[PDB]
């Protein structure tokens, strides 16, 4: 029947592209004859001026009667001078990822066609092209291990975290990463520091275990600071990367910075069930939010996410993502995605969303 | 009286480099009148075929009585396939840095004239230049916490490394990238996962705290996933990157292809009583070893610092820097530096250090 999505749009630019999201998954509710109720609640920087926390009881629970969360983006300096246990970004994601177990975090990055003057590589290397997906472990590793804080005082006051893998998560966010080069390219890259860590040396071991399931998928293994050095070289030999909590941290930003267009760019973060968070890769951009200049297409792209895969409707999703391609290809791209010789061409946040959310409706 | 340097050139590449390194430094030790004294070593896969071990207890003796170790470079595929503790690379250093204390580690890196085409960096980017020096903690956090190593069995076996760091340990690296920045742009960059890691938060600390005493010195934190991302996109705005031992494993490496020629970037690893380890920031590649190709640069500049570092000869450093520059305007450089156009003009790794020789015997 009637899926629920809790809305969790936030701060800065995320309720503004989150409009526009919404718009165009009106359009696809219309065209597909989708039933989707949505509930709105406050996350990060407006729920702690709201409720006094980044992540309310309410909006935790409003989660766990959706069928997925449809997040913005959280964070922007009227909150930044908290405490660390107190901020609004890690307060509102982490402890979601971890309440639901969302283990999966997939993050595609494409240079797009007709941007790759935005891209910072080098000409020739943009023009080669790539797309680089990202599968990051979300819920284990050293943002979740255990023993976490500090003790002593003085010179000698010393902090600590633990960088924790069982084979069993390891093994799980492994098949995700295969399964997804099935279906692309057939590689995938675990990125590990197996020269250093015990943890590395597990990983490594056991993404080689779970490879005997897929014989027809390249593996291989780089380390992490040697793979921030290739992705800048050569990201059109990468397809999937496979990633601990802070490698993938890591490296989907660098990635995703080699697009040139992050605005352009979503992720899904989802447990083994089929629940939930799709939020645009790009912060909250405050130093832009209230004036129609945003990029709505991440969030838009988070939506269409959400669609194929917590909510089981590939076509819906492949609409969206159809529609996002002809305003690419139509003129309808925002400020920053433009040259200076072009920024006179932008469109404005609810142009981008009106052109996309129209695409869908004229069956795109 | 007379210098004793403990020569540990390596595997691949690292012995022919290191000829021209030794080279170089006999010129210095003509013009300047130095006496140093070195003995060679095994080390890393050659400590392995002659010894068992990638580092013989009579090479760490050697360096026991030595001012300084000359390294070049260790690991090589006749030795990928060892177990994690057997390995020539992680086997070499981590046991040298541990041994002699060795918190610092110094990388500096710019993009030189004439050679912004080489970098991976979009011309424009490229055309603004850079000079970043990565200051980064070498013998604590990650790399040496305990517990480190793993428990159980089957799907719920897992392993552990722990991230720790003492106020102690930061003020001190702190220290560095401050007095280092006071001789630069006065700008330090504290690279670190403050909103996840409680090793972090202290770090973050810990640098302001430092800061203090550095009031001509502007210091901003910025969080290690956005760090790749803006070293891609405005590597000109940094100055020092202050960083953990694993945060700047990966964030050296970055900026060190973000030159485009790794060939020419040496690094330092020091005590706090001005021993070190002075090593190119390009690995063994075997793949060129023996046939006269390999850019020697980057090992002539490790004796560089290694005069300026740890034998307190601030002229015979400059000397070879300044051969170096020499050779780099004047039609100097080997097949790697050069575009396809000019290949034809590459020099070999013998009549590099012929030429910088020469230039420090010259008076350069
Ligand atoms: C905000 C922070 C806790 C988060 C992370 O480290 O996972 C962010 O960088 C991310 O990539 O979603
Ligand atoms: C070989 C490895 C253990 C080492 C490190 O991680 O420090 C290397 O990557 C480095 O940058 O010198
Ligand atoms: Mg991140
Ligand atoms: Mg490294």
């Amino acid at each position: 029947s009637s899926y629920q999505i809790a809305v969790l749009a936030g701060d800065g630019i995320g309720p503004e592209v989150m409009a526009e999201a919404r718009k165009v998954l009106k359009a696809v509710e219309a065209r597909f004859g989708l039933n989707i109720e949505y509930t709105e609640y406050d996350v990060g920087g407006i729920a702690i001026d709201n409720h006094g926390c980044p992540l309310p009881e309410a909006t935790l629970k409003g989660c766990e009667a959706a069928d997925a969360i449809l997040f913005g983006s959280v964070g922007g300096p009227k909150w930044e001078k908290l405490p660390p246990n107190e901020q609004p970004e890690r307060g509102a994601l982490l402890p979601l990822r971890g309440h639901f177990e969302l283990f999966c975090n997939l993050r595609p990055a494409k240079l797009h066609d007709g941007l790759e003057h935005m891209s910072p590589l080098r000409s020739d290397i943009s023009a080669r092209g790539f797309d680089v997906l990202c599968v990051r472990e979300l819920t284990g590793g050293i943002y979740f291990g255990k023993p976490k804080g500090r003790q002593g005082e003085g010179e000698s006051e010393e902090a600590f975290d633990t960088m924790r893998y069982s084979r069993r998560e390891i093994s799980r966010i492994a098949r995700i990463a295969f399964e997804a080069a099935r279906g692309r390219r057939k590689k995938v890259t675990s990125v590990d520091k197996a020269n250093v860590l015990a943890c590395s040396v597990l990983w490594r071991q056991v993404v080689e275990e779970v490879a005997v399931d897929f014989p027809d998928v390249e593996l291989e293994h780089i380390y992490i600071d040697n793979a921030t050095m290739q992705l800048l070289r050569r990201p059109d030999e990468f397809d999937v990367m496979l990633c601990s909590n802070l490698f993938g941290d890591i490296l989907s930003d660098e990635i995703a910075m080699l697009t040139g267009s992050m605005g352009l760019l979503a992720s899904a973060s989802m447990n083994s069930t089929g629940f939930g968070l799709f939020e645009p890769a790009g912060g909250s951009a405050p130093d832009i939010a209230g004036k129609g200049i945003a990029n709505p297409i991440a969030q838009i792209l988070s939506a269409a996410l959400m669609l194929r895969h917590s909510l089981k409707q590939e076509e819906a999703a492949s609409a969206i993502e159809r529609a996002v391609t002809k305003a690419l290809n139509s003129g309808y791209l925002t400020g920053e995605l433009l040259s200076s010789d072009q920024r006179h061409k932008a469109k404005t946040t609810v142009q981008m969303g009106d052109f996309i959310a129209d695409a869908v409706k004229a069956g795109v």
